[PDB]
């Protein structure tokens, strides 16, 4: 556990840290070393000045040169050691996640990882960089003060030193606590990031059903628990400083008393105590500078727990292992024998209860059965995503468990049940099948898949960017690309899973010929619910209760009159705006700023205290009195001590609490603003689920660190150094002019520092969203990328996007290092200058050296406080850009608004939809005319069927009615009223849709069905009443935990039919006036298809419907049918009228002639 964050440090990284620490000790001694020349001048106080002062000044000019080197070496080296290690952490951690199996993805929540990559790693960067360097600068200063003490003092040093262990232990006690709190706070943010990743993926269903309020308030809760842990961390860290500062001034008071005995004993002089106090007191302020460094390291330690926990884990069925067995001449042989298997998520249920099969080379197997018998499990087992409990899957004699994984997976082509594509060009989607592929092969492969014509018709033919998960293309076209992708591979075993579900009759027909032409050499297994495709296969198989019962040729199974016979028979500007948002918390700043000046301004004042204390010690010549008045001063240190406890704690608590209220305020509004946006906004190439969720975590975290507790210290350092120059202006004279004249040189260096950094961060921020895009793309589609065997390519792609920040991180160190060293060094020369200037003025008798020595002593305490403000600049530069983007997104307003109350909400509705002369284009592709002036009539109590070939604008009508996009020209009238003129939500409350490819949320089944109806308490009796009509009651009832079983991410646990049937239920909870079915019975059984139709037909009257489907048996029943053609509605009417006038409809139905 201990020091497990520095695992990937090279010999050159080691060299940086060792050389940095040695320089850090040398740099820290210089401020303690300045007091040595003062002590000898006090000894002289019991001709001189011009010879003595120049010697002491001459030393300061040399020190400044030593600081300019050491400071650069100190700061620069750690920053390099951080940047290189962080680069290796991100690359290793991502590689570790891809090494996992599917069962691990099934159990744990994958949505948490995306925020663990960007935010949680960035916390470590702050911990193990410059703060480690400064920590040693502080610690050298602390000890080097005592090193003078041992020479100058025998007991006085020991008396102060002996109360170091409390400071030493206290730091360990508070750190170990707040280190534990960090793990729990980060876990709260991870739970929030999962909600954002889920919602932004399925935004269309969220907009459709209109559940923005519920998802917003749920997202809010996770932030509430994060705030409560945050405020606890603030209280703890600020108390750590108060007690430490209290104990030092308390111990200083104890040290004074024994100092009073010098007159009685005669052990040492008053010249000694001034040396001892001036030596030892400097280190007191160094502790306050060290308090942030320990707090950073403790949080950075707390950040590491969960990252290395994933890296330390080892897989079961490893893909990266090269110790497997790989044969040469793989003849086609597949054997199942007595195979039992159950998933990890529900171990109680038994799906496969002993089956067996033999498939020789040159055989196309058909698997038939009802939804739930486990056809997809068999296909998913072949790839070896899960292993069997008993039974052996042997290939060509040898068992799968003995042979190699990667070698096995690169000879199996798989078209999954519901395909998914990656957001790139069409060429790259085809290229994921195999690396070294030529254009000629792709040309041939597409033409076999029958997806050539539409690719030729689109501009940028092979360079058209498909959306996230292939959303921009149609349902049919998307499926063909998956078919091509398998055929480019050219494997031995081909595995089709309902490959011709969304495709029409003509596309199925020609694709069948291409597959059947080049079948002889291959081995094939085909899943299908159409039976015409099943007719010409070699062997058919029937599942039943886990076991495969029936087998054989078409003739035999017909004569045997089993399940197959029944199936065949049945078919027949930053501070001004950002500060203003937190107008409420005004009394926190008033107390915080007031307290910072009082506790900050005490440190330069010591010289005034020490001068008066020294003066009162030698005021009156009489000795007995000195005993009494000296005792009171010791009480004064305790009094300041007890107040110091009150000031520092309150200062830190007031500022610390203020930030945590704002942090949550920033997040809540941005997520609320993003959820208002139009669909057109989500279709932009720049906007993506991964790109957005990264934008949430990064922007808030950048703002939080700059203006939180860290703001407070700067206020203390400004007041300190202000008080320093004020008392220099008051008591001193002709010094401020020489001191202040060097300040513009720091100012010129400061402006060029921020200008170089602030310009750099904008280019860095833009790239990191590009980095985030790939992770969310790879993680969400894990089954695709595992099946395709493309684990390296994504790591290589991920390595590119990280390379541009990596350069900036290295460059940043040198810019930051040069400014620090210069800003630090220019002060020392000023401390040389003032003494040398004092050498001239004292001689001529215009300035009093006794008073000059005090201002010299007073000004030099700020030297460290000057160094604190120098380290602030980068944080301000990153916040400036981060803030601008937040105000940009919040202030933006959409075209069609969901939160606007205005519109017309008519008390009743007749339910008559009309379309007339409608032209429309999508925003992403402006030139292509999808609809070219169509018209359509829909009245109450009627079902209108829409038909045509794949990609003739059927699903566009559904989307146009739901107000995702508005028409360019034309008109839509609801009951003789413009849909633009109506209220937005009001419309979406009445009508309800069933999408082409359903999506579900990570929740219980009851809540997914209850999600359909919002703004009302859904009764359970109605849920079961609906789910009885939907026809999934017996399935849910047989399952353990009833409705409380948690469905997976995007409906991954349940089978297609099971979720698709839920989607049907979710629609029927509302009892809508207008209804829209877009291939609602795509993948369902013949037994189900009737029972689903019965409920619709029995309760058809009253409401209105528009059906889209390829099954002519459904369209047979409908009132009037409509046929599309290149945008124009060519054919329309009733079944007898359309069949009489023998056009395309006759050609469409006659293709099924006997
Ligand atoms: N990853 C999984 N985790 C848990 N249970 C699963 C998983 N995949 C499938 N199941 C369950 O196993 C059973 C069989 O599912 P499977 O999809 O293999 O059957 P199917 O006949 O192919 O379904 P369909 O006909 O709808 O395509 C179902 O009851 C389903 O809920
Ligand atoms: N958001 C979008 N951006 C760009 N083009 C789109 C978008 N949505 C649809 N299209 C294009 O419009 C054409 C037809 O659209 P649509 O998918 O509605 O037809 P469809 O009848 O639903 O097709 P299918 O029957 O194959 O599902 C397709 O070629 C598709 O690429
Ligand atoms: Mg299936
Ligand atoms: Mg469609």
């Amino acid at each position: 556990s201990v020091f497990s964050m520095f695992r990937y440090s090279n010999w050159l990284d080691k060299l940086y840290m060792v050389v940095g620490t040695l320089a850090a000790i040398i740099h820290g001694a210089g401020l303690p070393l300045m007091m040595l020349v003062f002590g000898e001048m006090t000894d002289i106080f019991a001709m001189n000045l011009e010879e003595d002062m120049t010697r002491y000044a001459y030393y300061y000019s040399g020190i400044g040169a030593g600081v300019l080197v050491a400071a650069y070496i100190q700061v620069s080296f750690w920053c390099l050691a951080a940047g290189r290690q962080i680069h290796k952490i991100r690359k290793q951690f991502f590689h570790a996640i891809m090494r996992q199996e599917i069962g691990w993805f099934d159990v744990h929540d994958v949505g948490e990882l995306n925020t663990r990559l960007t935010d949680d790693v960035s916390k470590i960067n702050e911990g193990i960089g410059d703060k480690i360097g400064m920590f040693f600068q502080s610690m050298a200063t602390f000890f080097t003060g005592f090193i003078v003490g041992f020479t100058r003092g025998w007991k006085l040093t020991l008396v102060i030193l002996a109360i170091s262990p409390v400071l030493g232990l206290s730091a360990a006690v508070w750190a170990k606590i707040l280190s534990s709190f960090t793990d729990k706070e980060l876990l709260a943010y991870a739970k929030a990031g999962a909600v954002a990743e889920e919602v932004l993926a399925a935004i269309r269903t969220v907009i459709a059903f209109g559940g923005q309020k519920k998802e917003l308030e749920r997202y809010n809760k996770n932030l509430e628990e994060a705030k409560r842990i945050g405020i606890k961390k603030a209280i703890t860290a600020n108390i750590s400083i108060g007690a430490a500062f209290l104990l030092i001034y308390a111990s200083y008071a104890l040290a004074f008393w024994y100092g009073t005995t010098l007159v009685l004993s005669g052990e040492y002089s008053i010249g000694q105590v001034l040396t001892v106090f001036f030596s030892v007191l400097i280190g007191a302020f160094s502790v306050g500078q060290a308090s942030p460094s320990i707090e950073a390291f403790a949080n950075a330690r707390g950040a590491a727990y969960e990252i290395f926990k994933i890296i330390d884990n080892k897989p079961s069925i490893d893909s990266y292992s090269k110790s497997g067995h790989k044969p040469d001449n793989i003849k086609g042989n597949l054997e199942f024998r007595n195979v039992h298997f159950s998933y990890p998520s529900r171990k109680e249920v038994k799906i496969l209860k002993g089956l067996n099969l033999k498939v020789q080379s040159g055989q196309t197997v058909a698997l038939v059965g009802n939804s739930g018998c486990g056809k997809s499990t068999t296909v998913q087992l072949m790839q070896r995503l899960y292993d069997p409990t008993e039974g052996m899957v042997s290939v060509d004699g040898q068992d799968i468990r003995t042979i190699n994984v990667r070698f096995l997976r690169e000879i199996i082509g798989v078209v999954s049940q519901e395909p998914v594509l990656f957001a790139t060009t069409i060429a790259e989607n085809i290229r994921y099948g195999r690396e070294n592929v030529t254009m000629d092969e792709i040309e041939k492969a597409v033409k076999e898949a029958n997806a050539y014509d539409f690719i030729m018709k689109l501009p940028h033919k092979f360079d058209t960017l498909v959306g996230e998960r292939g959303a921009q293309l149609s349902g049919g076209q998307k499926q063909r690309i998956a078919i091509a992708r398998a055929l480019v591979r050219n494997p031995k075993i081909l595995l089709l899973d309902q490959a011709t579900s969304a495709l029409d009759t003509e596309s199925e027909a020609v694709v069948q010929v291409a597959l059947d032409k080049a079948r002889k050499g291959r081995t094939t297994i085909v899943i299908a619910h159409r039976l015409s495709t099943v007719r010409n296969a070699d062997v058919i198989a029937g599942f039943d209760d886990g076991v495969i019962v029936e087998k054989g040729n078409h003739d035999e199974l017909m004569k045997e009159k089993g399940i197959y016979f029944k199936l065949v028979t049945m078919q027949t500007v930053s501070f001004w705006r950002i500060m203003k948002l937190n107008l409420t918390e005004w009394p926190y700043f008033v107390v915080g700023v007031f307290c910072a000046i009082i506790n900050g301004g005490l440190q330069p004042a010591f010289a005034i205290i020490f001068s008066k204390i020294i003066g009162v010690f030698t005021r009156i010549d009489d000795p007995e009195t000195k005993r009494q008045n000296s005792n009171l001063f010791s009480l004064l240190f305790l009094a300041l001590g007890i107040i110091s406890f009150i000031t520092f704690f309150l200062q830190g608590f007031t500022f610390g609490k203020a930030g945590e209220i704002l942090t949550k305020r920033l997040r809540y509004m941005v997520f609320r603003s993003m959820l208002r946006q139009d669909v057109s906004w989500f279709d932009d190439p720049k906007n993506t689920t991964g790109a957005l969720t990264t934008r949430l975590a990064n922007d808030a975290a950048q703002v939080k660190g700059a203006i939180g507790s860290r703001l407070a210290v700067i206020t203390q350092n400004i007041a300190n150094l202000g008080t320093g120059i004020i008392i220099s202006f008051i008591y001193g004279w002709q010094l401020t002019l020489l001191l202040l004249a060097i300040v513009p040189i720091i100012a010129i260096a400061g402006v060029v520092e921020m200008k170089m950094l602030s310009g750099q961060a904008l280019k860095d921020k833009k790239e990191l969203e590009g980095s985030g895009k790939i992770a969310t793309e790879a993680i969400e589609n894990f089954r695709t990328v595992v099946s395709l065997t493309q684990e390296q390519k994504f790591e290589h792609m991920y390595a590119q996007s990280l390379q541009v920040p990596y350069r900036n991180s290295l460059r940043k160190a040198h810019i930051f290092g040069i400014t620090f060293s210069f800003t630090q060094a220019m002060m020392y020369f000023s401390y040389a200058g003032c003494f040398r200037f004092g050498a001239y003025l004292v001689a001529h008798k215009l300035m009093s050296f006794e008073d000059v020595l005090l201002v010299f002593s007073a000004v030099v305490f700020g030297a460290m406080a000057v160094g604190q403000v120098s380290s602030f600049a980068p944080d301000y530069a990153k916040a400036k850009i981060s803030a601008a983007h937040i105000i940009m997104i919040i202030e933006k307003t959409p075209l069609i608004d969901s939160y606007s109350t205005e519109g017309l909400m008519p008390n009743t509705l007749e339910g008559n939809v009309t379309f007339g002369e409608v032209v429309f284009n999508y925003p992403t592709r402006p030139d292509i005319p999808v609809l070219q002036g169509l018209s359509l009539e829909v009245k109450k109590g009627q079902t209108l069927a829409l038909v045509g070939s794949s990609g003739c604008g059927k699903s566009t009508v559904v989307q146009l009615l739901e107000r995702f996009y508005d028409p360019l020209a034309g008109k839509v009238l609801l009951d003789g009223k413009e849909i633009k003129r109506l209220n937005v939500q009001w419309l979406r409350a009445h009508l309800g849709i069933v999408s082409q490819e359903p999506i579900l949320f990570d929740c219980s089944i009851a809540e997914n069905i209850a999600y359909g109806d919002n703004s009302r308490v859904v009764s359970q009796e109605e849920i079961v009443r609906a789910a009885k009509e939907a026809n999934i009651h017996a399935f849910i009832e047989s399952l353990p935990n009833k409705y409380s079983t948690k469905v997976g991410d995007k409906g991954t646990q349940l089978s297609g039919g099971q979720k698709q049937r839920i989607a049907i239920a979710r629609a029927l909870v509302r009892q809508p006036h207008i209804l829209l079915l877009d291939q609602a019975t795509s993948a369902l059984d013949t037994e189900s298809e009737k029972v689903v139709q019965e409920a619709l037909d029995k309760a058809r009257e009253g409401r209105t419907c528009i059906v889209i489907a390829h099954r002519l048996s459904t369209i047979q029943n409908a009132d009037l049918i409509v046929v599309f053609q290149n945008g124009r509605v060519k054919e329309h009417g009733t079944h007898q009228q359309l069949l009489a006038q023998k056009g395309i409809y006759f050609s469409m139905v006659s293709v099924q002639a006997g």
